[PDB]
DNA sequence: GGGGAATCCCC
DNA sequence: GGGGATTCCCC
């Protein structure tokens, strides 16, 4: 049958949400291959095509069973629910999201939207309005829908239809907050010094991009056809206000080198794997 | 005749102030001298008194003509005004204001806020209520008070009365926000030398509490019958998120010294002149 | 497109 | 009492 694919996923990292004070004119969420110069946007097709066209795009949860999420997408032919709805000619069934913004609900806010969305959905399908107990039952899967909803995650739902009869609707990966302290980009600024024994347990001061003390680590590593890695050592007091390390140097594996290896280091995050760019660190015998 | 005195004054610096979200018992504004173990408080006594007394605190603007703050005086004694008044005994005339919190307005509240210590200001002295004309010219004030306010500095203004009668204010010396970027106390966390070439140019990475880039400077100096004073080099790119500093240290002002000489450096403030703890630093030929 | 100010939450 | 997350602001 005929089905929806995408064909350009949303950039994982280094894209921010919005609050509605800050404006629309914030940029647009950029497909997962956008360096400099060649920016793509998220953009799917429909694949064996079947009947001028319809695409739905709306802003559904990280976890499994995909349901909608507080956020609201913004811009270029969004609606003022959050739903982007495009029509795709009768040749051409490829749409590309030009200026796809995430509107990003306050926690004093969550509740209100949240319930304005299940009401939108409830009275969807089935009739007109809600009694009492229905509204009362509103309020509550929504105060136990805000204690479970990751507000710094949201996966995009493309829903298709053909002129409406529905496409299975195609989720894309998950797109993280780049402003969220747990989603920022990762940069490591200045260092100390470049250079040590091989020993390790030189004290270095890296100033680097926030960070969170109990998720961040300094991987020293080199890949050749083997590979090596360690960890500079320090305390969570040695992480100074989120934007500094004090750490000591993690010892090399040959200690009977005859002369100075350079290696590289990275800042990474525990969990989420993510990585800053590469800076470089030599042992001396 | 009768006089009030402030036996010991509020902190100038460190104090932070709090919104009414965050709660009441978050500590009481300390005084001028309150180190680890034995702490202070604003202190103030009724010198050549006149019968028991009534003392009454409020905040007042750091500008001249002293006018009450938007900010309201919060905790033990205090009215919902913001104003705290106290009876001193037939004995000791001497009252230690232990708990006095200062509750931050928020810049959507300022006017409400001012708009009604007004109106409360109008009909003190002088007759019962405001004719829409009184009330359109209190929210002029309101609006040209805002404009000239700062939010980050008060003054305590004690106000004795002899049992009522008044006796001349005392208005004691401003009181910074911590929370405000650009008033805390400045701190030296750590740095990453302590001792370099008497040619100076030696760059040391200090870690601090949150400092202002155009606002900060590092003074070297060493107090004998002399008084030697010099600076760090470093631009605005240099001092990181507000952080940490890098910086080239000074030249020492005797080439020629055949012995290590240990200087003292600290930060200082540009358009304020407060410094932060010393830490040493030693000169080698 | 991004840094830092202002407000708030919480161990 | 303090650290940092959130929400907002404005260059």
């Amino acid at each position: 049958g005929p089905y929806l694919v995408i064909v350009e996923q949303p950039k994982q990292r280094g894209f921010r949400f919005r609050y509605g004070c800050e404006g629309p004119s914030h940029g647009g969420l950029p497909g997962a291959s956008s360096e400099k110069g060649r920016k793509t946007y998220p953009t799917v097709k429909i694949c064996n095509y079947e009947g001028p066209a319809k695409i739905e795009v709306d802003l559904v949860t990280h976890s499994d069973p995909p349901r909608a999420h507080a956020h609201s997408l913004v811009g270029k032919q969004c609606s003022e629910l959050g739903i982007c709805a495009v029509s795709v000619g009768p040749k051409d069934m490829t749409a590309q999201f030009n200026n796809l913004g995430v509107l990003h609900v306050t926690k004093k806010n969550m509740m209100g939207t949240m319930i304005q969305k299940l009401q939108r959905q409830r009275l969807r399908s089935r009739p007109q309005g809600l009694t009492e107990a229905e509204q009362r039952e509103l309020e509550q899967e929504a105060k136990e829908l805000k204690k479970v909803m990751d507000l710094s995650i949201v996966r995009l739902r493309f829903s298709a239809f053909l002129r409406s009869l529905p496409l299975k609707p195609v989720i894309s990966q998950p797109i993280h907050d780049s402003k969220s302290p747990g989603a920022s980009n990762l940069k490591i600024s200045r260092m100390d010094k470049t250079a040590g024994s091989v020993r390790g347990g030189d004290e270095v001061y890296l100033l680097c991009d926030k960070v969170q003390k109990d998720d961040i680590e300094v991987r020293f590593y080199e890949d050749d056809e083997n590979g090596w890695q360690a960890f500079g050592d320090f305390s969570p007091t040695d992480v100074h206000k989120q934007y500094a390390i004090v750490f000591r140097t993690p010892p090399y594996h040959k200690m009977k080198i005859e002369r100075p290896v350079t290696v590289f280091l990275q800042l990474k995050r525990k969990r989420g794997g993510d990585v800053s760019d590469s800076k470089q660190f030599t042992y001396y015998p």
